[PDB]
């Protein structure tokens, strides 16, 4: 049943939220000690290899890839 | 240590994509059975329900849940 399918989603969303609220902080972490070091952004190697990774998601998966890195990076209040 | 945060992105990305697939095929499952019913597209409501779930993180958790719609949606091959 479709409605049951949608409840799924619903909780698939649950998980998905409480993962990405935490990757955000590990990565605004990451942009603060780095920042504090004077530390090169590694967008060539590292941040290349976030992308590739969820390329296996198609051309989608790229863009989530992209949004994930932008949800460490800061914004403004 | 920065580096060792960067592993723990590394593990969160696993369990993120892990989910991300699940739920990209509930969303296709969804999108089938809707299409084989002739049922609405749930744009106004449900949609923006998870959009505005999302919203939590932001207006980088908006294009969040559009790119989670947009998996769930087809592309071609």
């Amino acid at each position: 049943e479709i409605d049951t399918l949608r409840e799924e989603i619903d909780r698939l969303d649950a998980e998905i939220l409480a993962l990405v609220k935490r990757r955000a902080e590990v990565s605004k972490a990451i942009g603060k000690a780095r920042m504090a070091s004077g530390g090169t952004r590694l967008v060539h190697s590292r941040e290349m290899k976030v992308i590739e990774r969820y390329s296996e998601l198609g051309p989608d998966g790229k863009d989530l890839a992209i949004l994930l890195l932008r949800l460490g990076r800061g914004r403004l209040g």
